[PDB]
């Protein structure tokens, strides 16, 4: 703890405050996350330290001192939320959107193959650098432990399913995909019920035909209004057919029919993917 010099505060995450800090010893700049400890969490976190991938923010060290928990992560200078705000006037170039989505799916495919889920994907958790790379941050912390944005929450979570799967991360990514394309949140709910209804009004109220078992979900109510499904060409206008085709498979109601990160990587949308370098103003 005293081995780190705080330079600035990067924001208060869900599991604690994040700071940009300098390691007195090394001199390296890192992201210091103060949490707030059960042994279950300690072991869980320990496993994440082994999860190494170019599109995953590396967990450098875990400091459990004086019954306090500090996580040291590699540091990246900007998150996707800030990059989108800075590009609000012209939008993010399609080649760059395609590159970012491709890398994010590689990262998720790696995590999901290790049975590790993010559970809380959102623009703020996606970090970028000057080299054109993008990385997933805060991966696996939801399980290690336990106004919040509900905008990217999968339908099965909102309906009370307590044993969610890797599919919830694909749903969140799909929502982010749509947001980069249109420059506007896809389902900006301001409460759990409002979130669910915004999804229903766009994708249509789900039934047993499209989502077997949906009516047996814990929070499902027969009294839910029935809205018709809206056409995708209206939802994410500029996106070509390859893109809309991919997006639709990422947003399937039934978690079991929703596309995996692995299968999405082979989708025709990525046939012409490249790695452009973004103009970043740090
Ligand atoms: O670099 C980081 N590694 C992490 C691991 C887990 C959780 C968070 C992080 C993390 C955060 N970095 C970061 C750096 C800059 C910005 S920003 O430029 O978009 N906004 C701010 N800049 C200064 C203060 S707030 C946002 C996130």
């Amino acid at each position: 703890m005293e081995n780190f010099q705080k330079v600035e505060k990067i924001g208060e995450g869900t599991y604690g405050v994040v700071y940009k800090a300098r390691n007195k010893l090394t001199g390296e700049v890192v992201a210091l996350k103060k949490i707030r400890v059960p042994s279950t969490a300690i072991r869980e976190i320990s496993l994440l330290k082994e999860l190494n991938h170019p599109n995953i923010v590396k967990l450098l060290d875990v400091i459990h001192t004086e019954n306090k928990l500090y996580l040291v992560f590699e540091f990246l200078h900007q998150d996707l939320k800030k990059f989108m705000d800075a590009s609000a006037l012209t939008g993010i170039p399609l080649p760059l959107i395609k590159s970012y989505l491709f890398q994010l799916l590689q990262g998720l495919a790696f995590c999901h193959s290790h049975r590790v889920l993010h559970r809380d994907l959102k623009p703020q958790n996606l970090l970028i650098n000057t080299e054109g790379a993008i990385k997933l941050a805060d991966f696996g912390l939801a399980r290690a432990f336990g106004v919040v944005t509900l905008w990217y929450r999968a339908p099965e979570i909102l309906l009370g399913c307590k044993y969610y799967s890797t599919a919830v991360d694909i749903w969140s990514l799909g929502c982010i995909f749509a947001e980069m394309v249109t420059r506007r949140a896809l389902f900006p709910g301001d409460s759990e019920i409002d979130q669910l209804f915004r999804i229903f009004r766009t994708l249509g109220t789900p039934d047993e035909v499209v989502w077997p078992g949906v009516t047996s979900m814990p929070d499902y109510k027969p009294s839910f209004p029935k809205w018709a499904r809206q056409d995708f060409s209206k939802v994410v206008p500029p996106l070509d057919e390859d893109g809309r085709s991919l997006l639709s498979q990422m947003l399937h109601y039934d978690p079991n029919k929703r596309i995996s990160a692995k299968a999405a990587l082979a989708h025709p949308f990525f046939q012409d993917v490249t790695k452009p370098v973004p103009h970043l103003r740090l």
